[PDB]
């Protein structure tokens, strides 16, 4: 099974077969060549390790979470948590050179809501879009992650920096169930990263969380496949913080690698400081905090506005790494 690959694919919405069915933008590059959608992941020898971080211009990713180019990143959300904005902002305020999202929805309004935001985008002219529906039998779902890896795959291999998305490995995986009754990854999982010879992939992967925010055996799974993942808590939602981000149960395990000293130091201070708050918001329910009684306590309950106004982020607005230091640098004074 081949597909279409090439930069005449920029702005063109992709069905299951490889089809171009859409357009949200229009370019004047007519490239299209044809490559397998089945490929092995690179040979160790041919990675190079994750050094540079890929800057998402979300003031608490870049802050706590900092990815790095060539990182796979696991998205994880109940229904209503904000994932399909996430997703649009890291689109709209990272920094990669080629964008590539692979749908594995269910009804044609949500392939329509991501082809107007495109349409809208900023991004336009450097997006691709591959769908597959809950029309689509379960081999047609499945193919458009392939379809999309394959894609991000060749832009790699010309140079560029390319983000992909997919959204979402629950309904890959339930496809790829569907599918072995009629007779996989992590062989998915380990396409992207950043190549020695070539340019990078940078993955997110979304995850369903069923019921409350629950990791069912497959979020388990991915979880320990990934190299981090991003925990958006219905709880923080339903408070009105967006990005719903809980970043006390976030992690990058690459982060370390891809910062440097002041900034870690910078990171941790702030995570104490935010586990600090937790436990001063646990107190006030039990009802136990008086002003007054406790200098440390009435500290950590005048710093709870302004790490909150670190935390919450407009969806329309970026922030550039020199502005998120400067201000979790003033959140930690």
């Amino acid at each position: 099974l081949h597909t279409q690959v090439g930069r005449g694919l920029l702005g063109a919405v992709v069905n299951p077969l490889g089809e171009v069915t859409d357009k949200f933008a229009v370019t004047d590059n007519s490239e299209i060549l044809y490559r397998p959608v089945d490929n092995a992941p690179p040979l160790y020898s041919e990675r190079a390790a994750i050094e540079k971080p890929f800057l998402t211009g979300i003031k608490v990713i870049d802050s706590l979470l900092t990815c790095g180019e060539g990182q796979r990143m696991g998205i994880f959300a109940s229904a209503g948590c904000g994932k399909t904005f996430l997703m649009n902002m890291l689109i709209e305020h990272s920094g990669a050179d080629i964008y590539v999202i692979g749908l594995i929805g269910e009804r044609g309004r949500e392939v329509t809501e991501t082809v107007d935001y495109l349409k809208n985008s900023e991004k336009k002219s450097r997006c691709v879009l591959v769908y597959a529906t809950s029309d689509y039998s379960s081999v047609d779902r499945c193919n458009a992650a392939y379809i999309a890896t394959a894609i991000a795959e060749f832009f790699r291999t010309e140079g560029h920096k390319v983000a992909l998305f997919i959204d979402s490995l629950t309904r890959y995986a339930r496809a790829l169930r569907d599918v072995a009754l009629a007779a996989s990854l992590p062989r998915l999982l380990e396409r992207p990263g950043k190549l020695k010879a070539g340019g990078s992939i940078t993955a997110f992967y979304t995850v369903l969380l069923e019921d409350d925010d629950f990791a069912d055996p497959l979020a388990e799974e991915v979880r320990s496949i990934l190299d981090g993942h991003i925990y958006l808590s219905r709880n923080l939602a339903q408070k009105g913080q967006f990005p719903a981000i809980d970043s006390l149960k976030s992690i990058s395990r690459v982060f370390t690698q891809v910062v440097d000293e002041k900034h870690r130091i910078m990171a941790a201070a702030f995570r104490e400081l935010l586990s600090e708050i937790e436990e001063l918001r646990t107190i006030i329910d039990f009802g136990e905090y008086k002003p007054g009684e406790n200098a440390s306590q009435d500290k950590i309950y005048n710093k709870i506005s302004v790490v909150e106004s670190f935390l919450k982020q407009d969806y329309r607005l970026g922030f550039t790494y020199e502005q998120t230091m400067e201000l979790i640098g003033e959140t930690i004074r």
